[PDB]
Formats: C-alpha cells, structure tokens, sequence
C-alpha cells in the first residue's frame, strides 16, 4: 500500500454560543452553504484529517466527540480515530483521522494559551494540536480573541502572545516559535474582527448582505485591514471570502441579524462581521491548495454560523535509506554562500546562525558574521562564504530536494535569537548557485531578511 503524497485536511470553526447543536451538523463537514463549496460528487469521500475547533462550547468533551464521529461515520461509513482533543474552559481542539493513517501518525502534542492579565484573564485563549503525519509536520491552532469593535489592537497582541506561548512541534526547535515549526500551520477560530464601518450604517450593512454585495463590507474588515498593515497574522494566508458575516444572528433562523445594542452586550453594537475565520501558513513551495471556504446555512442553534475551509496539502514520506538516519549521507552537500542577514535592530552585539532541519543530524552553529551598515542606516550582518557545509543525512533527491532549512540569527552575547525564517532546497537546480531569501521574523513581527546564495549536492 503505497504511502500518500497528498492528503486532504477539513478545518471547522464554530463558536456555539454556550447552546446544544441541533441534531444534523453533517453540512459542516460536507463544506455546503455559501461561499465556496464542495461538489456534491465528493460527499461521501472522507477526508484524511478533520480538525474541528470550537468556542463557547457548552458540551463535555464525551458529548462533542461522540456528536462528531457518529456525524462522519453517517457521512462516509468510516469510524473515525481521536489523535487529539484538548479544551481550555470552552475553547475546544478535537482531531480526527481515518483509520489507515494511526500508524502514520505520531508525536502528538497538545497546548493552551490563556490571553490578557486580571479582568482579561478567564475566558480568551487558544488550544493547538500538533503531529507528524509521516514526514510532514502540522500544527493546528484554535482561538477565541478578545470580543468588540474598538478591541483589535487588543485581538492583536492575543495573537503574538498565542504563538509566542503555545509549546507545540519539536522542542529541539528552540529558537523557533510555532509561525516556523511545521510544514503546514492552520490557524482558525472566533478571531473577532469586526467590519468597521459606522453604527448608524447597520441596515446599509445588512441590505448589502441581502444583496450577497460584499465587497465595500470586507475592503472594512479588520482582519484584512490590520494584516494588510502588517499588524497582525505576517506571512499567512485566507482564502477570498465569498460567504455572508458569520455574525450576529438571531438564533432559529439566519433570517436576522441582530447588532442592536443589549444590557446582554454591554451596550455594545454588534454589526454583521466576519468574526470566524480559517488562516494557514505553509513552508515555501511546498502543496497547499484551499478547495472550500464556506459557512453553513442550516444550523442556528449559536448566534454565529459555522465556517468550513478544507486544503488539499502535500505530505512527504519517512526515508530510510542504507545511510542516514543514524549517519550522514556523503554523496549529498548544503552550501550557503555570499549571505547576509540585513537587520532592523538598533543593537551592536556580533551575530551567529543556527540551521535547523530534519534533513540534520542536529542543528548547525556558525561563525560570527561580519557587521557593516547599510546605507538607510540599517545592521547589515555577512557572513560570505564563511559558513559551515551543511551535512544531510540522506543525499537521495527525491528527499532532499522536499526538505527546509530553518535559520536563526542569534546574538554572541545573549544567545537570543533575532530573527528566524526558512529555506526551502526545492531549487531549479543541483550543483548550481542560486538565491535564496527568507524575511526574519521574532515573535512573529518582521526584524530582517535573509539572502544570499546556495548551492545543493545530492546523489543525482
Ligand atoms: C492528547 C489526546 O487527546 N490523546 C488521546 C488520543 N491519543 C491518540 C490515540 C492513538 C492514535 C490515534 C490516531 C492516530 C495516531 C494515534 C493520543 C492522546
Ligand atoms: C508571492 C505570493 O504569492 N504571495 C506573497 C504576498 N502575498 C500578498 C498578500 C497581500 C495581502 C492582502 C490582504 C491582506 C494581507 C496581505 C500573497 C502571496
């Protein structure tokens, strides 16, 4: 039975509004609704991987999973395996996978982050799994962020404390926080944005919704405005949003939303948003293909609808090979050469790499690298072609060109990283000098870039 090069990942968002679900919630995991949907040619092939987060879930966690595998054993006649189920207060992570794929499946970790100090601690957060699925990493975030539409900037630092604090993937991985542990990242959740646009503006909003005229509702959306701004969510991706605002509706139907003003809201307006959302990031170049990003229709039990989003995603297999693991491979070569790391830091200590990669025996320190300023008053730090030939442990191509390398720049003097990204070896080329650039990033927000030049032996 060969192993799979592709596999296709459901992600749900559901914020339940503290209420029992109704009895059917099989639309969901069938991708049916508005906004882009599934072919009903498809319904009853099962995807490899469903990822469902919840917020303001009210249900025991027996309840929710027995809710959930008996709606896809409904659907596909397949009974599902639990990897991984995790809840901070309700805030709720559960994934499932078919059956053929728990021995493929390996290294599960779990986390929570709780969000804001005193009055703002005690019901915001998130809850991430991670895996290995053969030899491809992914990591799988759900968060509920600060409600209310003068709170983005408050939504923001909810998000960097979250990926800042959330331990999940390969703790040898130090210097990495989750933006850069995995192969594929997805990000979802009630992430709260709101569509800014005036109070007094509700009934234009709701006319426009009526009318599926969505365009002057999302050039307003906060997630889009603040990540076009690079405030929030650097280096992810949305797919185009084509379904209505997820919130708020009046429950038992999705005729109404309700936005008015209520002691139950604080006396605060809840115009019709995008607050349920589904993001990923993914290593350069490797497959990743949204194929649904939709909202359901017919379940009205919360006063948010749930959003599907499903990915096909390319996965790797585990490599032996007569050399490495347990040895490198000599037939195979990394070299950096010519590169520099140009940095925003206002800071003068010297800097060291550190390489990362499970293409590694363990990760690879260099030299110090050469400080200049750049002519618009920047660090620029070369290290030419100073830097160690990296040592792969299996030279075949058809691995090595399918691998990262992560890179951290580090301080000599208090061996803190500044800035990480990473390279992929998928080249045009071995054998031949070819550029390569990542930004850097630390704590998710940009502090440089990196470039320069690489050149890939393997045993072809
Ligand atoms: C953190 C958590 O909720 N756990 C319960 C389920 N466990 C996984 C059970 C075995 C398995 C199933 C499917 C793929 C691989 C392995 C792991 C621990
Ligand atoms: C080379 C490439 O294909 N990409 C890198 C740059 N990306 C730009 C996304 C622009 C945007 C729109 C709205 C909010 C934030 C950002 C798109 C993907």
């Amino acid at each position: 039975q060969p192993e799979p090069d592709m596999i296709t990942i459901f992600i749900g968002t559901w914020n339940m509004g503290n209420a029992p679900p109704p009895k059917k919630i099989t639309s969901w995991f069938l991708s049916k609704g508005q906004g882009k949907t599934r072919d009903d040619s498809a319904d009853y092939i099962p995807h490899d991987i469903y990822v469902i987060g919840t917020q303001e879930d009210p249900l025991s966690e027996k309840e929710w999973l027995e809710i959930l595998k008996h709606s896809l054993q409904e659907i596909t006649s397949v009974t599902f395996k639990t990897v991984a189920i995790h809840t901070l207060w309700n805030i709720r992570i559960v994934v499932l996978a078919k059956p053929e794929h728990e021995n493929r499946i390996s290294h599960i970790c779990t986390d929570n982050v709780k969000t804001g100090i005193a009055n703002t601690l005690g019901n915001k957060g998130a809850v991430g799994v991670s895996f290995m699925f053969n030899g491809t990493s992914l990591g799988f975030v759900n968060s509920h962020l600060t409600s209310g539409s003068e709170k983005k900037l408050r939504r923001n630092q909810n998000y960097m404390n979250i990926l800042r604090f959330l331990a999940l993937g390969d703790k040898k991985l130090s210097p990495f926080n989750i933006t850069h542990r995995f192969t594929h990242l997805f990000w979802f959740g009630d992430l709260n944005y709101r569509v800014d646009l005036p109070t007094w503006e509700a009934e234009t909003i709701i006319q426009k919704i009526k009318q599926q005229q969505y365009a002057d509702l999302l050039s307003h959306d906060q997630l889009l405005t603040e990540r076009r701004e690079q405030k929030v969510f650097l280096h992810f991706e949305e797919e185009e949003i084509t379904f209505a605002p997820t919130y708020r509706f009046e429950r038992l139907t999705r005729d109404k939303y309700a936005y008015t003003k209520q002691k139950a809201t604080g006396m605060k307006y809840n115009l019709p948003s995008w607050c349920d959302r589904v993001l990923w990031k993914s290593y350069p170049l490797v497959h990743v293909v949204c194929q649904s990003y939709g909202s359901t229709s017919d379940i009205m039990t919360s006063d948010h609808s749930p959003v599907f989003a499903t990915f096909e995603a390319g996965v790797t297999s585990q490599f032996v090979s007569k050399n490495g693991p347990g040895t490198v491979d000599s037939q195979g070569q990394i070299e950096f050469l010519r590169c520099y790391a140009t940095l925003k830091t206002k800071s003068q200590t010297k800097f060291y790499l550190e390489f990362h990669s499970s293409c590694l025996e363990s990760f690879v320190k260099s030299q110090e690298g050469e400080n200049e300023e750049g002519s618009e008053g920047e660090l620029v730090v070369k290290f030419g072609e100073t830097l160690p030939k990296l040592k792969p442990i299996i030279s075949d191509p058809e691995y090595l060109l399918d691998q990262h390398i992560l890179i951290s720049i580090k301080s000599s003097d208090s061996d803190e990283s500044y800035g990480e990204g990473c390279i992929a070896l998928r080249l045009e080329a071995t054998e031949t000098q070819l550029p390569i650039y990542t930004p850097l990033t630390h704590h998710g927000e940009l502090t440089g870039h990196f470039q320069g030049e690489i050149k890939l032996q393997t045993s072809q």
